[PDB]
């Protein structure tokens, strides 16, 4: 069955960018809930598809996307954050420069579209293997990033920031770059590019 | 495995309301395609679920809804049409009166929302089991009617009428009532109330 | 220009169901922001429609719905809450009983669909003037309730509850009934029914 | 006020790729209807905005997008078709090579996503001004291409092909390249790069 992954750091390790209380809730409550609900849904969807219970299989779809996406998104997110993440790899910086001009332009552009999400969602830097270029995108709710390989995600559900930042989502999006785990992001870029 | 159901009548049996050229293409090409694609998609979905490949399983959802819905919707539609439909059962008629005032009012209201569908989709009379009332709704593309039991569907994809009616969708929607299979609709209503 | 309405009570008056800090942020920051953005958008949409700038008018639509809906929804919401709201009017209780069986069934049913909103949104009790019945519905993000007259709304964006309830949205939805302004709700029902 | 533009050719001028019966219905009935409904909807929207009736203005958005998009899309489409299109300009061809490898690759990729549209909609070649690259996309129903400049559109509403091609959408999508107006597409590209 799907399981809640341990964080690769302690709950207070991202302070003062993301508080201990947020990390604890986000991991132990929000991500846990997705995982718990997903396992129930997965089991039902396996049942319905095996039996060709079509109307049921279709009805279960929103819940599998939401909870399964929730598990996917948060699992990537935890690996994408670090107290000391490093800097992009030489290859990744080179590609950032090619596709966005500079790391600064990428940060502004991804920060901007992420800030602009209406309601709950995620911003993503990804790598598109067909056109062989970095792209940025947003996703609603827990919809997983599709059509490109995820490299770095920014969660902008209110629960990702509210206890600390309250309504000031832009400050959280801007500050998250301070704890971007460029080691992990650079590894994901290398793997997407093999 | 899913199969294309035989029509319960011959291809020319609904003339002059729906042409035999339409019925043939609609069943032998359009429905058949949904069935053929459904079987493939269901196989791929069962594999993704068996492998625990969550992203892959989520990515197949639109195709399962579209082709699976296509199969559901058209399967119902063929049973909902007849040269000699009869009239609503007494219990269905009394319920049509309780919930819409008259059959006339129901036909007008459902015809109007069906005609108003933007793009491809369907109009439905359904029965809501929680509130024990008849309701009308539309669905986009091949999305199946959910949240109530389907009783009578009107397909307003352009392939359902264009060869005969061209752009004049309203003439098709108004005419289809003449071949509504009230025997089947009444049986579906009875089943929905069990 | 659209303006932020004053609350009909002081910021701490809904304690212990909704905290002073939440009321203050929700009103002075979140609702204010919708209003400020709406006025900018409204002015641009007036410009584009007057000039027949069609592609621009269409592009502005999501922002008008989001901010304009935000203004609509929160304006109703503040009037819907009270330290001592009273009980439903005789007419409204009678209708609740007819359409839902009891006030308890209505509360459970609306609470349930509201709890189930994926991401950000609202739950609503409304009155449908065509079929002359109470209904319940949900809306995504700030989409306004359409097709029926709003009577009572429950905001389930995370900002509506998080500082106090954290992840436990169900407790907030259940507790909000304690501060439902049945005087206001009963007035809205009478007005919808004239 | 919006008006139905004259076609830049006679109704039979695209045979055998698109029939004169199609061209006539498509322009005189389908496009004309979008134009007629657009003018009415725009008038209603201007009234709602003038009156400050926010709910009413928001409620008219789907109709403005659908009819307004309908007008935009078909207006472009007529200019995008010709018996004697010519060939891409040298700058457009060099850019097609830079962004897709070859014209062959572009035609295949756009044809495939266009064929894959579920229900009614459109395939587009566009130019993205931020990243100064060509891109391909699809749009649902009459949603206009947004976020990039439209260069070449393929209508895959069933009314665009059904009378000639019936269910065989792929034959229509593959054939339309033979009447793509590269003079117009090249002019649109040049304008997009200004
Ligand atoms: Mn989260
Ligand atoms: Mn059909
Ligand atoms: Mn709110
Ligand atoms: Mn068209």
């Amino acid at each position: 069955k799907h399981t809640l992954p341990d964080l690769p750091f302690d709950y207070a390790d991202l302070e003062p960018v993301i508080s201990h209380e947020i990390m604890q809730l986000h991991h132990q409550k929000h991500h846990a809930t997705y995982v718990n609900n997903l396992n129930q849904i997965e089991e039902k969807l396996h049942e319905a598809v095996s039996k060709g219970n079509l109307k049921e299989a279709i009805a279960l779809q929103p819940a599998l996307k939401f909870n399964g996406g929730g598990h996917i998104n948060h699992s990537i997110f935890w690996t994408n954050l670090a107290k000391d993440g490093g800097e992009p790899s030489k290859e990744l910086m080179d590609t950032i420069k090619r596709d966005f001009g500079s790391l600064d332009n990428l940060q502004k552009r991804l920060s901007d579209i992420t800030i602009a999400v209406q309601g709950s969602g995620w911003g993503w830097l990804g790598y598109c293997k067909k056109d062989k270029i970095l792209k940025i995108a947003t996703c609603a709710n827990q919809d997983p990033l599709e059509g490109m390989v995820p490299l770095f995600g920014i969660d902008v559900w209110e629960h990702a920031y509210y206890l600390q930042y309250k309504n000031v989502r832009p400050d959280y999006v801007h500050a998250i770059w301070k704890i971007a785990n460029w080691k992990n992001i650079s590894e994901r870029f290398a793997n997407a590019r093999q």
